[PDB]
């Protein structure tokens, strides 16, 4: 029975639209938290990693848990409102800025639902 968590990062601006990136189907930035550290340097070095920016202030918007047989999964989700840098396509992915008002679940993979519905509310 080992743990596996996954820290994500939801990047919002002050225009309301996220930075969303492709695979084919859409998803966001995020990766695994690797030994010995904290699901917050998680993210920052994942964030930092793929779209190369390094969040300053973010908290949690929600954590999602899977069972399955022999392992345990963890999902962080965190809401970034302010970083520095630019997000961009840094480890060649495509990326893009996408308003919370036109998203559809239905582009993104069935995992992120409850968090789409979330954030495509208020
Ligand atoms: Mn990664
Ligand atoms: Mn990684
Ligand atoms: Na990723």
């Amino acid at each position: 029975m080992k743990k596996l968590q996954i820290a994500v990062g939801i990047i919002r601006n002050e225009n309301n639209e996220i930075f969303i990136t492709r695979r084919n189907k859409l998803e966001f930035p995020g990766g695994k938290i690797e030994m010995g550290e904290t699901p917050e340097q998680a993210v920052v070095r994942e964030l930092q990693e793929e779209v190369g920016i390094t969040p300053q202030h973010f908290s949690l918007f929600e954590k999602l848990e899977y069972e399955f047989p022999d392992r345990h999964i963890t999902l962080w989700f965190w809401l970034v409102e302010r970083w520095e840098g630019e997000p961009w396509g840094k480890e060649g992915q495509p990326g893009e800025w996408m308003s919370l008002v036109g998203l559809n679940a239905d582009d993104f993979p069935p995992a992120n639902e409850p968090v789409i519905a979330k954030l495509k509310r208020l």
